[PDB]
C-alpha cells in the first residue's frame, strides 16, 4: 500500500516541497535549494503524501576531525496520512541508505521533541539566548577591536561563506552554497537589512530591532543573528564592538553556546542574562564504531561501552574506547546505554554521570562512570551556530 | 578608623542593624540564636560602629568528594554614610587573613553586586538554574519507581530535615549549621502558606503552593520546589517522579537548581522542562591555593603548572605544579597564568580553562597547555550548592 | 436643508464610498464591489455627506425559511454633518425602501452598540470566539476523517462558494457574488494564504499566525475564519481534522456560535475556551406579520402579542401568533413588546423570560410569558457567521 | 487490602478533612455532617474520601428535589491510579440511591475526572465587567426599596433572603455552607458591602482598596447577586450602576444568559470576561427526574437511557407533560446518564449534543420533538458552590 522511494523527477522534488511545507503548517525559488539524490518520498496508492531529505555535510567532533554528516531535514507527513508507520519507514530507510554512503552521523533540527528519540537521535548540543545590557557592561580587562572593519552593505554570501568555511568548534557543521542560497532570500524577506562587522578571523552580523520607534523612550535593542569567531582574539574584538556600539541599549545574542564566556568579559556579570535555553542537535550515531575513533580522548584508561541499536544492529555491540585504540570487543562491558543516550555524550554535550542519573547508561561500578567521563570529557560545550 | 572583632552583645545587636541598613531591602529574634560568637568583624569610625563582615565556620565539597576547611562569609555591609572610603577593603583584607590564621582555604559568598567582590579574588564558581516544567507533558521516558515515597507535610522538623541534609555529597554542597536552620524556621513561620515534605530514604523535597486565593482560577496552578535534597540517583528519580504525577499541578518551578540538572533527560517531552533562569551562585575565594589545589581530585593527566597572582594573601602569589599524583610548589616556568579570582571559577569544575582563556583571564604559553590543564580539571558534574547563607 | 435621495452616477458612488470611509475614520473600483439602485445619498448644500446602502439577500429563519432580506451597511455621515438627523432620515427612507421592495427583515452589523435601537433594531444573534489547546483536546468519542480532503491551492472561490449556498442554519444569510470578491480582495493582501479543507458537506478555511517566530517556545496558533458544516457528520470531521494537525499547539475559531458543541466532543471541556463574545446580527423586522408567519413554532396555544412601532406604523397592531396560523387580531393582548426586543427573541437569539427580566416585556395574563417561550423556543442559538 | 467504609467518629472526618486538603495541594486553609463521609483506608490509614450533602436541587418547573451535594473528593498522591476513586464514587452513588434522593451534583478541580461516572455538565457560569460610566439604563429603573444594610448584615439574616430561592439550578445553602463562609469574610480584610431590596440582595466589595482614591480603574466586585423577583433584579443592579466612585463592576458568577445588556443603552459596556463549567450533574434515578421536571404540551418521546454504575437508569422512558413511565417500545432516542443530565436543567439541547456525536436519533423530528418537550426559557445557574 506504502511504497518509499526516493524521489527522481522535477515533479516530485517539487510536490515534496509542497507536502513538507503543507506538514510544517507555519512556515514562511525552486528546486536550488536541493541536492539531487537524496530525497526519500512516502506515496500511498500513488500520489507522494510524505517525505525525508538530507544534505552531503560535515561535522567537527571533540579533536577537531571533520566527519562525514547527513544533514537530514525536510522531514513531513500530510495530516491525512499521519500515525500509520510511514515516518517510521521514512527514517529506517534514510538511516539504511545514509549508512552506505559512508556518512557515520545524522543530524537534525526538531519541530517537536518527542518525535525522533525512539529512532537513536539524542540531543547532543543545546543554545542560549543572552541579553546585554550595553550601559552596565564595561569590559574587566581591555578589548582591542583595532581590526575591526565595517562591511554593512559591500558583504557578500560568497565573502561570508569563505569566512565561515574554516569553522573549527565542536559542532559546527557545514553551510553548503544551498544553505546561503536559502538565507539569501531570508536576508531579502526581511526589509531591515544587516549589518555585517569583520575581523580577520571572524564576523558578526547584527540587526536593529523596531526601527519605527527607535528615538523613544525605551530599549534600543539590536539582534546578533550570527557571530563567526575562529580565534580567541577575534572573539573579544568582535563581541567588543557591539559593546562600544553607540546608541544600543541591549544586545540580544542567540543561538549562542551555552557556555560562551560573555559573563567573563565584563566587570558586572549580571550584565548579561540568559534570556532562554533550548534544544539543538539531534544527534544520530550512524556508525558507532567509526563515529567514536573519529573522535579523541583524555591518557585515560581504556572503558568498554555497550551500545544498543534496534534500528541499525551493526551498532548494537561492544566497544573498548580508548585514546589509544577503538576496537569491538566481548569483554564484559563497564557502560551500557542505547545509540540515543551515546549520540548526547558524543559531542561532550552530556556527560556520563548525569545521563546515568536520568535513568539512561548502567554502570557496573560507580567509577566506571567516573573513569568513562575522564575519557570523554571536552574543554568547550559543543554548538552548532547553524540551522537547516 | 578601627577595625576590630565584635565583642559584646550589644555590638553584635547594632551590627545586625547595621548589616539591615546596607542591604536597605530585606524583610523580632536575639542575634545570638543566628551568630557565631567569635566570628563577626567590625568597623569602627570614632565611637560609631558603621559596618562589619561576619562569616561562619564551615565545610565546601570539592572535586573529589573531599570537604574542605570553608568560610561562609556573609553579614558585610557599610553603612552608605561611610561608604567610598575603603572600610570594605579593610574589612576584606582582614577578613581574608583571619580566615587563613583559622586554617581554612576558601570563602565563599552570595554577592548582592556582581561588581563588588572580583578585586579580592572571589570568582564566580557555581551557577544555579530555574527550572519552569509543565506537567502535563512530563511523562517519564523511564518507569520511575516513587514506591518508597512518604508524605512528611506537618510532622516534618528542622532537626530531621538536618539530618539528611547532612549526607549531602555533591560538589559545592556546604554546610548548614544550626543557625542557618533556625534562620529558616523564621522564614517558615513568617509566610502563611506552610510548604511540603515528601521524603525517601535517600533525600527530601519541599514544595509550597501559589498564589492559593486563586487556586481554582481558570488555569497555572503552579508549585515552587525550594529544596530538593537526593543523595542518590534512585531518590533523585523518586522525588522528581513524585512531582511529576501530583494530580491538580499545572506548572512545576524548581529553583535554585544545578545548571545541568538532567530534567530534560527524565521525561519524553524535553521541552516540557524549559529554563526560566540562570544566576551566579558561589563567589568562591581561595584562601590557602596550594592546599585547595591539594584537596581535590584531577585526571590520570600530565602534570601542569600554573602562576598564579595574588594581591591581597601573597602566600598564594606562586607556581604549583598540579597533577593527579601531587601538587607541590616549583619554580620550573608555567604553563599557565592566572589570577587567584579565575582559579577560584575553575577550581569546583564550574568552569574551564578554554573559556577563562577565551575571556581573556589565562594566559598560555603553549597551545596545549590549555588542553591539558582542562583534561586534569575536568568534572562530571556541574558545580552547586543549592543553600544560601 | 437637507436631500435625501439615490445615488445614479458612478462619480457618486464612489464619493460615497469616500464619505462612508472617512466616517469610519479608521477603517482600511467600487462599482463592482457595489449593487446599484440601493445606495441612499444624504447632500446638503448640493454636495454628498453621508448615505446608506444595502444589499439584495436573504436570512434564514428558524424553520428553515429563507425570508428576503436587506443587508444594510455603508452607513455613515461626515463629522462636520452630525446630530442634525441626517442618519434618522436615511434610515427613515432606507426602511420605508426597503419595505416596498417586498423584503421583511433588515440587519446590519453595528460599528457603535448606541445607534440603531432607536430605529426599531435588535440584537438578534451574538457570536463568540474559542481557543483550543491541542494537547488537551483528545476527543471523547471516535471522530472518522476518511471524506476529509486537503484542498488548499486547489481551492477556488466559486467551489466555496457552491458550498456556502446550502447553507441551512438558522441566523445564515446570503454571501452574494460581490461579498466573495471582496474576500478576494482580502486573501491577496495578505501574503500568508489560507489552508482550505473539505468535506462532501462542508469546508474549513484556516491560517497560521506568526509565521516568522513558528519554531520558537511559544504556542504556534493557527485561525479559522470560516468553518461551514452542512451536517452533524461535516461539523465532527472538518473540527476532528483541526484536532489531529501535529504542528498546531491553539487553534482559534471565530466567530462562531455562542452554543458551539465543541465542549462536549473532547474529554476535557477545558480545553476549549471562550476568549470573547460579542453582538453580531442587528435585526430590523420591516414586515413583522410576514416575519412572525414565515418562521415555525411549537405546538402550543396561540399568544397575542402587542408590537409597538414608531418607524413602521404598518406594524404597530396585536398579532396572534401559533403554529397553525398568524393573524391580526383585536382581543386583548397577552404580550406587550417594542419591535426592536421582538427582533432579539425572532431568531431563537433571545427568550420571552429574560426580556421581561430587563424591563422589555409587559405581560398582561398569568403564564403568558411562559405560553410564549414553548412556541418561540429554538433548539440551537441563531448565527450568522458573516459580516458586511 | 483497600476497605471503603463509612467514617464514624470525628476523629476520622477530621483526618478526611486533612486528607481531602493534601489531595487538593493548594486549597488555602462544624463544616460537616456525619453519615455521609466515605473513607478509604490502606491498613488502618486513611488515604481517601468522599463526601456529601443533603441538599435539594431546583429542576425545571420550580419542583425542588433530593439532592446530594458532593465535596470532599480527595485521594492521595502515593495511592492514586488504584481504582479508589471509583470505588469510593460506586459506594457514594449507591448511598445516594438507597437515600431517596434523584440527583447528586459537584463542582469539578478537573473536567477530567467524573464524566465516566455519569456526571454531565449541566449548568455554565460567566463573569461580567461592567464600565460603568458607559451603563446607563435603557429604562428609568427605580430604586426607592434599596436599603443600605452593610455592617447590620447577619448570616442568619441573608440565609433567610437566599431561602426563597425559585431559579433553576440553584441549591440549598445549609448552616455549614454559611458558616464555611462566616469563616472566608472574617479572613478578608476587605468586609463586603450588603444592599437590600424586599425580594433580594448583593454583596460587593472594593477591589485593590490601598490604591482607590488615585488609580486608573476603581474595580468592585459582586460574589453573590440573589434576586427573586424582575424589579428585585433591576433594583439591584441599577443600584450598582448608580454606585458614584466605580468605574467598573465585576459580576460573577452570573448566569449565562443575565440580561444585563437589555438593561443599558449601551450593551457593550456590559462584556464577557470568562465562561467557566459550574454544575456536573449525576442522575442518581432517571425516572424520578425526569418526573419531578415540567415539559411543555408535546407529543410523547421514548429516552433510551445507557448507564453503567446504576443499571437501574438502564431503560426507556416514555417522557410527556402528561406521564413519565417505563416502557418497551422502540426508543426515539438513546443517550447515555452523563450526556441526559447535561440536557436535564435546559443547559443543552438535544440538537447540541447530537451534533457534538452524544445523542443518537431513530426518527427525524425526535430531536426536534425531543427539544419541543425538553426547552426552557432561563438557562440553569447555581449561585453557589461547594
Ligand atoms: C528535521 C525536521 O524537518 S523536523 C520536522 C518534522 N515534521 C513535522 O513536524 C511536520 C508535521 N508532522 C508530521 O509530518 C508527522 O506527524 C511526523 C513526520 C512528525 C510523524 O509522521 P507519522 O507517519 O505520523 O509517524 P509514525 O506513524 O511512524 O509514528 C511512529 C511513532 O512516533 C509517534 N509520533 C510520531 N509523530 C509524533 C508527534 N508529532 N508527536 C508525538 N508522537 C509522535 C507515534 O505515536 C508512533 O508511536 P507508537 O509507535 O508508540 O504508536
Ligand atoms: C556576602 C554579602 O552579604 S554580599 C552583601 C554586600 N553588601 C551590600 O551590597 C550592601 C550595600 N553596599 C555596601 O554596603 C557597600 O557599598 C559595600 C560594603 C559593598 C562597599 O563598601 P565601601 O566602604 O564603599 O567599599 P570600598 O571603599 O572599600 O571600595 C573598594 C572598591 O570597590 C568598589 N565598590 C564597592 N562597592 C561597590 C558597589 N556596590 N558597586 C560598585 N563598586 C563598588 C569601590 O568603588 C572601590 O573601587 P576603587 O578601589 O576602584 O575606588
Ligand atoms: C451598518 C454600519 O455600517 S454601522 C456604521 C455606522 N457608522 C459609523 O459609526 C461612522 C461614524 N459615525 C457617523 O457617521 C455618524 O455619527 C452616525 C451615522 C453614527 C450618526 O449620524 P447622525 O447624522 O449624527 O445621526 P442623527 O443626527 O440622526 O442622530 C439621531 C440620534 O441618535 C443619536 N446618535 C447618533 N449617533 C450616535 C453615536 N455614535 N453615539 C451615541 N448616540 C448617537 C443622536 O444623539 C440622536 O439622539 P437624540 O435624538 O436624542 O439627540
Ligand atoms: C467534588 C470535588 O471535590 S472535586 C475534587 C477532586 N479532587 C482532586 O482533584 C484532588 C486531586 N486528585 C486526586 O486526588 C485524584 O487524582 C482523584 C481523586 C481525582 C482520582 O483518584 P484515583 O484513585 O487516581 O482514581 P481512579 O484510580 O479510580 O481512576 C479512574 C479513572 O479515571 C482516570 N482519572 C482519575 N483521576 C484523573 C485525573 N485527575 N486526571 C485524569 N484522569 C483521571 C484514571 O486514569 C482512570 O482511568 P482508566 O480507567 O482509563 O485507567
Amino acid at each position: 500500500v506504502t511504497d518509499i522511494r526516493f524521489l527522481q523527477s522535477r515533479a516530485e522534488h517539487e510536490r515534496a516541497f509542497t507536502v513538507f511545507w503543507r506538514a510544517m503548517v507555519g512556515l514562511p525559488a525552486a528546486d536550488e535549494l536541493l541536492e539531487l539524490g537524496r530525497y526519500l518520498g512516502a506515496f500511498v496508492q500513488g500520489e507522494l503524501i510524505g517525505g525525508a531529505d538530507s544534505y552531503t555535510s560535515w561535522l567537527t567532533v571533540p579533536g577537531g576531525s571533520r566527519v562525514p554528516h547527513a544533514a537530514v531535514t525536510h522531514i513531513g507527513v500530510l495530516p491525512t496520512h499521519t500515525r500509520r508507520g510511514i515516518l517510521t519507514a521514512l527514517v529506517t530507510r534514510q538511516l539504511t541508505d545514509i549508512a552506505g554512503r559512508g556518512e557515520i552521523v545524522a543530524s537534525l533540527r526538531a519541530s517537536e521533541a518527542v518525535i525522533y528519540r525512539r529512532f537513536g537521535y539524542g540531543i547532543a548540543t543545546s543554545s542560549a539566548t543572552y541579553r546585554i545590557q550595553r550601559r552596565r557592561a564595561a569590559p574587566l580587562r581591555p578589548i582591542d577591536t583595532g581590526a575591526i572593519a565595517l562591511l554593512d552593505a559591500a558583504a557578500s554570501p560568497e565573502g561570508l561563506a569563505a569566512i565561515y568555511e574554516r569553522a573549527a568548534w565542536t559542532g559546527s557543521v557545514a553551510r553548503p552554497p544551498q544553505w546561503w542560497r536559502l538565507h539569501e532570500l531570508f536576508d531579502a524577506a526581511d526589509p531591515v537589512k544587516p549589518y555585517v562587522v569583520t575581523h580577520p578571523d571572524g564576523y558578526v552580523r547584527y540587526r536593529p530591532q523596531d526601527t519605527a520607534e527607535w528615538f523613544s523612550s525605551s530599549a534600543r535593542t539590536i539582534s546578533v543573528d550570527d557571530l563567526v569567531a575562529h580565534s580567541d582574539e577575534a572573539y573579544r574584538a568582535l563581541v567588543g564592538h557591539l559593546l562600544d556600539l553607540d546608541l544600543v541599549d541591549v544586545i540580544e545574542l542567540g543561538p549562542r553556546p551555552i557556555d560562551d564566556p560573555l559573563p567573563h568579559l565584563v566587570t558586572d556579570p549580571r550584565a548579561v542574562a540568559v534570556a532562554g535555553i533550548r534544544d539543538e542537535t539531534w544527534l544520530r550515531l550512524v556508525d558507532v564504531e567509526a563515529a567514536l575513533a573519529a573522535r579523541t580522548y583524555t591518557d585515560g584508561a581504556p572503558v568498554v561501552i555497550e551500545v544498543q541499536d534496534t534500528l541499525l544492529p551493526h551498532n548494537a555491540a561492544r566497544f573498548s574506547v580508548s585514546s589509544d585504540k577503538v576496537r569491538r570487543t566481548q569483554h564484559t562491558p563497564d557502560i551500557s546505554v542505547d545509540v540515543a543516550a551515546l549520540g548526547s555524550v558524543y559531542l561532550g554535550g552530556n556527560t556520563w554521570t548525569r545521563l546515568e542519573r536520568a535513568g539512561l547508561v548502567s554502570a557496573q561500578s560507580p567509577g566506571a562512570i567516573r573513569a568513562a567521563d575522564a575519557l570523554f570529557s571536552t574543554g568547550t560545550q559543543p554548538f552548532a551556530g547553524t540551522n537547516f
